[PDB]
């Protein structure tokens, strides 16, 4: 079991969507993780050795109980019975309570298609009858985080404590962010506005297609 | 203080909307209230004596820590400023954490306007220099319930174990049973939406804002 | 010809989904069908004889004229070429004046790919090119009917007489809701609540991606 | 009773809004009738003379069973207790089944406060204790018509055999004719949003319900 | 005329709102004011005194031609006559060819009142028989300004090189500094939403008509 | 480069959807193309020599620098890797500032995967990786055209001294509209109806999933 897992389409995504709730998830003893589809290789810059350790510095810094990669080819990710299969069996192994994955609104097909991958293996994870091995497993909830394109948010995660390893855990893909350094403020900037209406200094927007079950007077 | 205020534009509007949600803050241990903002002359089918009872044993069922009323007039509510510093005198005096006012949308005018003076009245009751009595109080969080028109809800609070408290509280209104199919129709409401987050009864509230959730949290 | 036929991925879905207005359409003396679209094999519980017996008495219970079966694998839906152009195929032989099909937002991948197998197909059967056999046929009205995610009805229909035959319809999967029983008095609720809005007792909501033609004085 | 109510601002709007609709009524043999709220003084660009005629003349194109005024201030329609009440009296007094209004969003505030009017005067009309004269009365079914903003509609209302008397109705007002490419425009709307639906012309509505529809009936 | 004027409920809120696009207009050579409809005094922690110079401040970094104040009151703002009247006043007197306002939706009801004086103003200014003084005027493009609340913007325009003008006429306010993290928060805003569109700040507006936009024409 | 170029699912759908602006576009002097994706022979009437006439003539009515097709199967087309690829490919070949590609929201399937297939293969066109030839191209801007599913515009395109050409264009199709002649009238009304919101004419509807860049004291 996890109690919350990132599915990403390639490294360096979940970190830039998810990071500061990871971080903040992590501090409050959760055993956390991020899947990644693909291992970026389309966008990528380095050696395996150098993007690999991009990874595990990101992941170091979020303190991250899993990591790991399904191996499908960056730019073909698709809805299609191979991959809806082998992200269910990644699911009913990982035993997740919670689930992020992209929102479908996105420039980057990946994206779209990440998001529609999640929800096919959500819902064939939980089947009595799907040709997967082990126990039927029904992921209890499943969160979508904005990529690229503007959306309305269903909720927001205080994170003010946690932003600083939100940042460092992106900036660990020098190769990439040395989206660049531009991106990286443009999504700081968006936690910091996002933040405001709520007042906080820094928050992570979610969407859900549900309304979600909240207790009025909770803490933030 | 009150943990959680329910401001209704007649007395039963404001059980009808959130008594499960003010049954649980109660069973929580919250300090809990509905301020009606008027007596519902326009409608009450009952005697203006009977309706005290009928609000008594309401507030009882719920275990409401305050209940009151402004005295506007009903069918007359209007964003207007006696209106709305009366309502800002009354946060004031309540010093709410969380406030429910009814959705905008609404057949019922009053509704509609009771929304706005909630909106303007939490807006003045924090403001230093307003023309009111004692410190200025910052309402905290600012939710809405629907009435009698449809709506997306932005959060549903699990009331499965209130689900008779909210019930019997409505009911309390002998002399009102719009309403015997109203009140299995608002029983539906919470059957319906609870499901789609699988639990037995759930309530449903509107935010202008996003909440500041914790995805991992309980329901 | 049908007057109405409901295109569901599984047996159990279009009764769910539209067993009242099915009842009432059958009371008005139209000829009325479901149209399946797999077996419901990786859901179903029972022998192939008792899955085909429940099949058959809701079939009874709602008064269809019509009910068939397009044989896709279950979990399988797909708007591929295959799929689209037997179902037109099967929409060319039916001639279903007015069409309901699972709405686009659902949990389950399989309505919302029916829904999009209904759009092509209903386009693909009108075409005088398409290769299909027979003559073009141009669906009327496509409607669509609402699943497990949250809509905004663009109609509703009253059912109030006919609430008792959509609940039995329903029931009459044994081995399914004995969605489960919660599930059923769920959609219960829905058509109450729904119909409460419009002052009946009970209604079933639809959705259509175009404003219908209403007479606003006609009777419900 | 009247079968359909088109509550307007001022003369020609409601023409403009809902002729096709209202002639479609009359020819299948339904008691109909517009209610001006206003005489559109701060904009008769014609005499108040000439303006009667104009009414006259566009009531008897569409067949209309009543014309009426309520003397309302032009640019000063509001949704206040006074003229709330005089709506409500006149729905009162009609009995209309259905009524239609303006849609709330525009850019001309006598169409958004015909709106509110409206929905407030609907509800008033319909309470036992109001302060009016005569039984109380139920209005049915409550939709609205788009002005100068866009709009999603609910639902269109085919109209193509009715096209002419919507035509000539808004013409009948020689003296207006924002109009002339205006009238074009509002024909091609309804040529535009008509083809959607396979149909030459129909009009458009918004319905905060949804309505009440039987999938298999005749357009 | 002018060829841009921003109507802001209080001093303050158009630079707030709007102080990149004003700059970036005098940049190019057009003539450009606010109006304030109030004097702020319900929320001024400053002196009266002081808070004209910080105006002054504020409307010589963003070079406005025009700097004026219709002394309204202060949390009172309302669409009632008297104040739509004095405001479409206002508007045939400074005849601007593209006015924004507040957009309606905010937690504070004088934003909401400005957005619908500015609308009701906007029509009454532009009728002949409208009772006011000079010339009926016809404000070309009226668009809307976001406050507190989320919005879904119309459009965006280009203001990174203007981004440290807005920040100095919002920071003139030195009394005030809702401010120091509201200020970042903006800027962060205009950060965030430029980013979408490939450029460093933007400032964002909503409309309620598509744009007539040119869609190879430069940012 | 192309200063601007539609891209269609078959002949005659860009000029249907975007010829008021192809005209405007030419006047003002900008090198404007369409490319087909298909040569939309599952709805052509006419011998090859008849449709090919058709095509030029409408080309020669809006002054068109470019016109191509990518021969794909009408009524085939996909969001699938061949056809992303090759779409991607023309569009690092074209290199337009600015594409138009039809709305996603129809009833034609093949106008929803063209909606995707553009969004797809301007992302592909990018990527410095990417399976492709020549160098990377970056599209700057991407809006569509809306079909026949209503929509909401983020703009409008001025076009009312181009009217009589946009609809000679599509009049041009003499063995489709000789959607037909009321069809035409329809979409004729469409701009009437936009451009009178606006104080115009004629206009032309777009929409962008992003807010524009706009002037707003700029000229229409």
């Amino acid at each position: 079991m996890l109690d919350l897992l990132v599915v990403a389409p390639h490294p360096d995504d979940g970190e830039l969507g998810c990071g500061g709730t990871l971080a903040r998830a992590k501090a409050e003893g959760l055993s956390t993780g991020i899947l990644d589809l693909t291992r970026g290789e389309m966008g990528s810059k380095g050696t395996p050795e150098e993007r690999e350790k991009e990874v595990a510095e990101a992941s170091r810094i979020l303190g991250l109980d899993f990591r790991g990669n399904l191996g499908f080819p960056d730019g073909g990710l698709a809805d299609v019975p191979e991959q809806r299969l082998k992200l269910a069996q990644a699911l009913r192994r990982l035993r997740p309570r919670v689930v992020f994955a992209p929102l479908e609104a996105d420039r980057h097909p990946d994206h779209t298609a990440a998001s529609r991958l999640a929800v096919a293996a959500v819902h064939l994870a939980g089947l009595r009858k799907a040709p997967l091995e082990g126990e039927p497993f029904r992921v209890e909830r499943l969160f979508f985080y904005p990529g690229n394109h503007p959306f309305a948010p269903s909720f927001l995660v205080k994170i003010s404590a946690f932003i600083d390893q939100w940042e460092a855990a992106v900036l660990a893909y020098r190769s990439q962010f040395t989206v660049g350094p531009k991106g990286v403020e443009a999504r700081k900037a968006m936690r910091r506005y996002w933040g405001n209406y709520l007042g906080v200094d820094y928050a992570e927007p979610f969407v859900s297609p549900l309304p979600v079950l909240y207790v009025p007077w909770s803490r933030a």
